[PDB]
């Protein structure tokens, strides 16, 4: 078992799938995790990018199946840019596609700015672009929760095995969710369940970015990583990639299994096994 | 074994501890995380209330620790009020028990009215006082966060057993911490440890309270579960309670097992086991 191979398994990918099925696989546990919860829909940000495109489709095909069946659900595809967003076009394309059974745009920014503003005068400092980026992030898993609470809606997470394996996720931010349907795939399997969803190619070609920055908006999740998702996705499928990318990425992984598991005790073993962590 | 034999291992209750080596292992888990981690330190919301009360003061041992053996580490005390605190006495009474190498005071009240204002005004509806409350939780996990990020330190966590067998914690709120010093605790234990620690007695014998809502502030916890410590920590202890009492901690439990886990997902078997789960 190579630490690739540890990492294929612990995040449950499939080196080859039949998107069709995986479509029916994940549309089914949406179901049978809201049927055992007895809750009413659920809620998720949608932000113009693929994973949020594809969770949100999936999401809408759910409550109308359930409905079919003779539930009540429903599900609410939320807008939540910070201030005008870049690619606000994008967004309303998705939306589109996902035919959502409601929608509502929720601007961020006056509490982010508010927090901001409040940290800047109290802590005698500014935050930099990076925080402040989590903190609208968080402010987003915020807003979701609210909604939610609410309504009755469990909140849906886009993280699959693409964004899990390097950590690429604001911790009790994007990360924080009810439920995952995207876990395990790659980025270009989950390109795949867009096509056989008969998606706008503009909304998987589009490239990835967590735009959280207020100094490089936009900016891509590639150049973030100094890892392309064509490497990842064939790591993560259990192709052959030079050994300098795969230290990359382990090493990456390794340090970032905080983020994969609920809050460290004396009593995990975990963190005890791991050479080093890292949270900063 | 029995439910509550299952119930008291997977949550790590010790039924006799000894409080002086309890806050050695506590205190060495604290250097021992953060030692892999190459973090600053830690950050902490103190409220007055018992948990961060304790914590609080383990956090300051383990710093001083942490530079007694050459390290370099520091403990920032937060106070996290909303609006003005009815008890900012006990706050302050429990600040000169931590004797915190820093503490500093964050309202909240700006960035959750702001929240709240836009929520009025985009959907139409004002949040509940739960809803509210919970964005309130919510907005303490953001603050510290961004003050751990902002100087390098690790956000503490408060959880213990007497909270994580009713899930008696706001999800992603200060349910979202990075470690946690007091896992397996139970109420009455914990109050074992402050006085171990000479604690002033009105640190542990004040009522616990999440002190969350404007209609009904400084509501008690027991109030709130209709369970009181008392119960709970007999229960968790292996002590004999009425049936009637250990049907309703047993329900609450299996029932809030979704806060006690990573986000689900259709490869994870516990919510598949779980005959219901409830959110809200
Ligand atoms: N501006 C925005 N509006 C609404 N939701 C947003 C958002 N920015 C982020 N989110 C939420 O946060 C999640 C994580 O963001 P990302 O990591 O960037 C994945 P994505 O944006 O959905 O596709 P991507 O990889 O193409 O960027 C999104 O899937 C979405 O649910
Ligand atoms: N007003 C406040 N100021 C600072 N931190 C606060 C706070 N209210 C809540 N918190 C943070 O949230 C954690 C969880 O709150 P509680 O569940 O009520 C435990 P406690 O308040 O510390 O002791 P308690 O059980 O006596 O209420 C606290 O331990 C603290 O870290
Ligand atoms: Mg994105
Ligand atoms: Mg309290």
């Amino acid at each position: 078992m190579t630490l690739q191979e540890q990492i294929m398994k612990a995040l449950h990918v499939q080196p080859v799938i039949d998107p069709k099925a995986e479509i029916r696989k994940r549309v089914d546990f949406l179901k049978d995790y809201v049927k055992k919860t007895g809750a009413k829909g659920f809620v998720l940000g949608i932000s113009g990018g693929q994973d949020s495109t594809l969770a949100g489709r999936l999401a809408q095909l759910a409550v109308e199946e359930i409905r079919n069946e003779g539930g009540n659900a429903t599900f609410i595809a939320v807008r939540l840019p910070y201030k005008v967003q870049k690619d606000e076009d994008d967004a309303q394309l998705a939306l589109q596609f996902i035919q959502a059974d409601q929608s509502v745009a929720f601007d961020i920014a006056s509490t982010v700015d508010a927090f901001s503003n409040q940290y800047e005068n109290l802590l005698d400092e500014s935050l930099t672009d990076f925080n402040k980026g989590n903190v609208k992030a968080r402010i987003r898993m915020v807003t979701q929760y609210a909604i939610g609470g609410q309504k009755g809606l469990l909140v849906i997470g886009t993280d699959h095995a693409a964004e899990a394996v390097t950590g690429f996720f604001t911790k009790f931010g994007d990360g924080g969710a009810d439920l995952l349907p995207l876990t395990g795939l790659t980025k270009r399997q989950g390109r795949a369940l867009l096509q056989e969803l008969g998606a706008d190619e503009r909304l998987y070609l589009k490239m990835p970015t967590a735009d959280l920055l207020d100094e490089k908006p936009g900016q891509a999740d590639e150049t973030e990583l100094g890892i392309t998702y064509d490497q990842l996705d064939d790591y993560l499928e259990g192709k052959t990639v030079p050994a300098d990318v795969a230290e990359k990425i382990e090493k990456r992984y390794t340090v970032s299994e905080h983020k994969r598991q609920v809050p460290a005790s004396m009593f995990d073993d975990w963190w005890k096994l791991a050479a080093a962590l890292e949270h900063h």
